[PDB]
């Protein structure tokens, strides 16, 4: 029998093929970092499963790819990025010099009765004012433009978690009760209506509260929250200058206004937004928004104000797939030294050392192989040029290259 | 309370600092690998722990991170690469064109009562000369080379499985103990040579087969194994070829001849080697073989010769830290752009813009900060050059640039 050549259960193969493309994204997402003055970081894809404890009814604290080791504690492949970011800051001491900006590209897990993905964090650390949410979102914009996405193809949805904040709290409910109400009417698109407001009536909340509710997050534009909760509201006013920055930015074309946007996590605190397909066929492209509470839950002395986003390499591609973005780009070497014979194999590597301490990209004919096969191969390698290593030349201090009808050039003039 | 801020017991963070150390050096992997010809893949880090079944003592197989999921089966954090490779080129039909030259830098784990590290991975599928294990072995040197060190500070120590297989084969013993008494004989420099014998005794051995086996591993020349298994036993050819190879390309000061180098896996079935420092202060920095067999014991209906090698990342780092050749290279970036006041933050912007549209990274001041604080941070984070956006300025199209006097020049002279 074989082996299984399947991959575990929710897991994917990167082969070559599909390697390029993730490489092709995660270029970009590097660049884009790169371009707006982020720092990259890491941290163990194991995390103590403590660090996920919430208790606000979140798909992604649900969903936790746990388990326990033995020697040591009970620990989780991380379900996202964001937790392990607070505990390195945290533990950084006082030599965490502020503001920060910091990313990363780490696989996440989740568990059902794909369980992996790829996600790209861009986060804003010690940035108490909008222009944190302003560059994060034209991040997520650049990062889709230099994939070859315009403001025709999708858009940023954003809102201010500070809104519903103020519904709930003029309308009497306690506060412990925020954010299990944002985890359930993040749900408004996915479920019915009247489902939504079941689960919020579970939570213990009256029928006038529900309504309430409801109507906030059907407002369509800024001037009707204005009416609702008051024109000088610091929602209002933040999403003013969100805009007016975005715009002056010149991505006024990529973002948008939507109140129904909450986000899914527990810990958002203000500004929160989403990343969408205009034609309305995929799920979220990417996501986040400002979370000021969470560094002083984990126990920071002084409070951090943080702003950032995930964005998936699934949806993305999808999208990218769909727009004809994301073309195979076969694999390609500059050279390929071909032995006339094995006698000139030695000959032949002393030139495949010259030209890759030249900078070029190489390859040399391995086992013993006929010249009409090896051009076979360097064309299967997507070679630009086949350099032959034959005798004749070889004693006049030549090769024979060959543009991919071969001609003898001196072997200094090969680079 | 704070929650717990070191990491999972045997796993590292990587802040930016640590982060741009590790960046450096899979830089060069992958500038390496590129230069060589390889392609990158990639494989889940969880995989099915019968993928690591071999029977043969082996330290890698002892001390496997596993642990059962629930619904799926037994899985494990790999331990190694290479069988995650050989599913993959199996799980590719017929599609597997030949030769194959793919790359990895797989996180792998370990655990015992440091649980984490990455390797660099490169192999080499469907070549039978030991034109493969040159290759390999000049990637390795390439790589090292490209961090900064020399022959004077690194070898490559060589031999062939082929010579204690023969010694093996003819002094009786049957061959599936072959591999447990490489593992064991691996042993040599780290225990008691009686121990060695003690646990090849174990195993059933002989004193005269065991004596024979130590007798070969402390001959200290090629010429030497000639006397023993043959002038023109197959070892014996395909080690002078391999170092001829090596000769031929530049690197016959890196490589050498090493009886007692067997390496600790099972499936090695021809040359193995190992690189090490000159001045015998640390643990193996890398290490490889040929492994012809181990695609036939997946299941392929064909042989399938293989073969390759891991270099881990903290061996080397440790090296090159003692040898000063991992200074600190802080952040920089091209432009900090510095509004004059609040009201400015709108013309900053597009500044932004334009900086990052013609290729620059650039950051913005993001909360209010006075002009003497905004040049403070421009030095944290490395600035290039700072771009002040005063009123007077901006009204003549212009603004204020510093290398880090301050002079005006136009917008449009800015890129
Ligand atoms: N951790 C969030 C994304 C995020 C990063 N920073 C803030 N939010 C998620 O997984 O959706
Ligand atoms: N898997 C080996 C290295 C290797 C890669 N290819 C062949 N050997 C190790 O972990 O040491």
């Amino acid at each position: 029998n074989m082996v299984e050549t399947e991959p575990v259960q929710g897991c994917r193969d990167f082969p070559p093929e599909a390697m390029r493309c993730r490489r092709h994204l995660f270029d970009v997402f590097h660049a884009t970092a790169k371009t707006f003055g982020f720092e990259e970081y890491d941290a163990p894809v194991l995390e103590s499963e403590e660090l996920y404890i919430r208790k606000a009814g979140e798909e992604i604290t649900e969903q936790m790819f746990n388990f326990i080791t033995k020697g040591g504690h009970r620990v989780a492949l991380r379900p996202e990025m964001t937790p392990s970011l607070a505990r390195l800051l945290l533990g950084k001491g006082r030599s965490l010099l502020l503001p920060a900006k910091w990313y990363s590209i780490p696989q996440c897990w989740r568990y059902e009765a794909r369980r992996e993905h790829y996600q790209w964090n861009m986060d804003i650390v010690g940035v108490k004012s909008v222009s944190a949410e302003v560059e994060l979102v034209c991040a997520a914009c650049w990062a889709m433009r230099s994939l070859g996405l315009s403001s025709k193809d999708v858009g940023i949805k954003v809102n201010s978690r500070k809104v519903l904040q103020t519904v709930v709290e003029q309308a009497g409910v306690t506060s412990d009760k925020f954010a299990p109400v944002c985890v359930i009417v993040d749900k408004m698109e996915k479920i019915p209506r009247e489902e939504v407001e079941a689960q919020l009536a579970v939570l213990g909340l009256e029928p006038t509260v529900v309504d309430a509710i409801t109507t906030t997050l059907s407002l369509k534009s800024i001037d009707e929250i204005a009416q609702r909760v008051g024109e000088e509201h610091e929602a209002v006013k933040e999403l003013r200058q969100f805009f007016e920055q975005v715009e002056a930015y010149g991505y006024g074309d990529w973002v948008l206004f939507d109140a129904s946007v909450v986000r899914g996590l527990a810990y958002y605190t203000g500004i929160v937004f989403e990343g969408f397909d205009r034609e309305g066929k995929f799920r979220a492209l990417c996501g986040g928004g400002r979370y000021d509470n969470l560094l002083t839950t984990y126990g920071s002395p002084t409070p951090i104000p943080c702003a950032g986003f995930g964005f998936g390499d699934c949806v993305i591609v999808e999208l990218l797939q769909e727009k004809r973005l994301l073309p195979d780009i076969p694999h390609v070497v500059d050279d390929v030294v071909i032995p006339f014979d094995e006698s000139m194999r030695p000959h032949a590597l002393a030139v495949l050392r010259r030209l890759r301490d030249a900078g070029r990209s190489a390859d040399i004919i391995l086992d013993k192989k006929k010249v009409v096969q090896a051009f076979n191969y360097a064309d299967r390698v997507g070679a630009v040029r086949a350099v032959l290593v034959a005798p004749e030349e070889w004693e006049r201090g030549e090769v024979q290259v060959k543009m991919l009808r071969g001609f003898a050039v001196p072997l200094d003039r090969l680079v």
